[PDB]
This record gives structure tokens, C-alpha cells and sequence, in this order.
């Protein structure tokens, strides 16, 4: 049996854990928390950690652990299972990207069509969208978007975008609130994440929704995908079962368990989500370096500088 430090949504972690125990007979104990806190605990605990695997919603959090020599190598064959073009790879082969969530524009299709949408996420923060674009400045994925903009286009462009949203956008407290605002006709469009829309669509049925999704694609900063993944702890004295779990998460069956439980994009090419997601490859996500704590501190300063 193994212990998994879990930073991923509980529905996902519980679903893949269950499917692992059913397929192998090996029991999984999840110890759940914030990935940043969990990684900190794994560094503090060092070679005394009871964690066998670290399952996360953000592969960027592996960087420090890899740098500290705390992660074990994974099989190159396992890594290749999810190694589609654009998917982050561990240079030391000591973690694996498993799935993704995407930035998206949700819009009221009875007020706008795709003809009204922008080819760049930058263009939603302009006077054409005054009073007509929702955004969630407090959300984690919004912060990831800002980091991506700074990296891809520099600070002036990112800051200008944030100023644009301050002047032209409508602020919402949460992604779910922004989605309901579009559904209820308060705002014709909003910047959110994909899984919110697909959850609403799976629950209520798409024929009963006013809102649809527009994907900017072509490696625009607005096509940003955030990657979930797993790693085995070097300190684990149960390498065989830890590696079996990670191998399982990258297998067809493990990916199937994940996508049934949550509307993330599988990174296997041969699995299809029952949420009716398009293939990962079609998203055309940009290639962006992992978010560091420094990246985040700096994006927070841009948000403040912009009046948000
Ligand atoms: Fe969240
Ligand atoms: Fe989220
Ligand atoms: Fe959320």
C-alpha cells in the first residue's frame, strides 16, 4: 500500500486512487492539501518523508523538488505515454505531466457569435469590450495567465492588458460567478477555465445553456494550459508500488478514470473524455516555462500596479 500527498481536486485523486486499488489490489491513502504547502513539507521531511507519490494539479511545483534531489526517475516508456507535442517534460525524467486545464472565453451565443471573438486574449481588454468582458482577478488561473503574458510578450504588454481589464472589464469574485453572469445575461463574455463550462454542460445539458466556449488557439497566451502530474519520492522505500501507481496514472485505464471524474484534457492520444472535450493537440497551447514563486510575486505586483 502507498501514501500519496495530493494537491489535485479530491474528486480526481479519489477516482484514480479507487481505480488503482480495483486494478491492482494496492490501497492508496491520500493526504490532501495545497501543492505549495505539500512540496514544502516534502522538502522539510526529506529522506524521512512517508510520501511515496506526489500527485499535483501544477507540474511547476515539481521544479524545486527535482532541484533538491527529492524525486525518483520514472520509466521513459511511461513518460512517452503522455509526451504529446507541447506537453512539459521533466529534463531529469523525474516527474510526468498527465492532464491539463485550459483558459477559455465563455460567451452568450444569443448575443455574440465566433465572428465577434478575438484572435488574441490581449484584444478583450480594449474599448470594443467595454462593460462586456468578465474577469476574475483573484483566481489562480488568472494569475497564471498574467505570468504567461509577461513571459511571452513582456511586462509592458501584460500591465497594459491588466489596465485594459480594469477600465473595460467587469470583475467577478469567482469563475463560477462569471459563468453564471454570462448564462444570466449580465455580461456577454468572460475569461474563465474550460472545466467550469463542461461541468455545467454535463449537469444541465448543452441544449439548455445560452453560453458556449471560444478557444483562441494558435499558441496565443490565451490558449494557456495548466498541467497536472505525478512524481515518485526518492526517499520512498516502496519504489515498486509508487512506480506502479504513476505508470497506472499514465495508462489508458488511469487516464479513463481521471477524465470520467473531472473535465481535464487527457494527454494520452487514445482516451476520450465523456465531458466531450476536444483533443489536447487541437487547443494549440503555447509553450511556457513553469511558474515559479518569483513569477507569481511579480504578477501580483502587476495586478496591484494596474489598480486591481
Ligand atoms: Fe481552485
Ligand atoms: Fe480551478
Ligand atoms: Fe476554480
Amino acid at each position: 500500500d502507498i501514501t500519496v500527498y495530493n494537491g489535485q481536486a479530491k474528486e480526481a485523486a479519489t477516482a484514480v486512487a479507487k481505480a488503482f486499488e480495483q486494478e491492482t489490489g494496492i490501497k492508496v491513502t491520500l493526504n490532501s492539501g495545497k501543492s505549495e504547502q505539500l512540496a514544502g513539507q516534502l522538502k522539510e521531511e526529506g529522506d524521512k518523508t512517508p510520501a511515496d507519490v506526489f500527485y499535483t494539479e501544477q507540474t511547476a511545483t515539481f521544479a524545486d523538488l527535482s532541484e533538491a534531489g527529492l524525486l525518483a526517475p520514472i520509466s521513459e516508456q511511461t513518460i512517452q505515454q503522455t509526451a504529446q507535442k507541447g506537453v512539459p517534460l521533466a529534463p531529469k525524467k523525474d516527474w510526468i505531466a498527465l492532464s491539463g486545464r485550459s483558459r477559455v472565453v465563455v460567451y452568450d451565443h444569443t448575443k455574440l457569435s465566433e465572428k465577434d471573438m478575438e484572435k488574441s486574449v490581449l484584444d478583450y481588454a480594449t474599448p470594443k469590450w467595454k462593460g462586456k468582458i468578465g474577469y476574475v482577478s483573484t483566481s489562480g488561473a488568472f494569475l497564471e495567465q498574467v505570468v504567461a503574458l509577461s513571459k511571452m510578450k513582456g511586462d509592458k504588454v501584460a500591465l497594459n492588458w491588466l489596465k485594459g481589464l480594469k477600465e473595460n472589464g467587469k470583475l467577478y469574485a469567482k469563475n463560477s460567478v462569471a459563468l453564471q453572469a454570462v448564462e444570466n445575461g449580465e455580461v456577454p463574455a468572460a475569461l474563465i477555465n474550460n472545466y467550469y463550462w463542461y461541468n455545467l454542460a454535463k449537469e444541465k445539458g448543452v441544449e439548455n445553456l445560452k453560453s458556449r466556449l471560444y478557444f483562441v488557439r494558435h499558441q496565443d497566451p490565451g490558449a494557456l494550459v495548466s498541467y497536472s502530474g505525478a512524481a515518485v519520492l526518492k526517499a520512498s522505500k516502496n519504489q515498486a508500488e509508487a512506480q506502479k501507481f504513476v505508470d497506472f496514472l499514465a495508462s489508458k485505464k488511469g487516464q479513463e478514470a481521471l477524465v470520467a471524474a473531472r473535465a481535464e484534457y487527457p494527454l494520452r492520444a487514445d482516451v476520450v473524455s465523456p465531458f466531450n472535450l476536444e483533443p489536447y493537440e487541437k487547443l494549440e497551447a503555447p509553450v511556457v516555462s513553469a511558474t515559479t514563486a518569483q513569477d507569481k510575486e511579480h504578477a501580483i505586483k502587476l495586478i496591484e500596479e494596474a489598480g486591481l
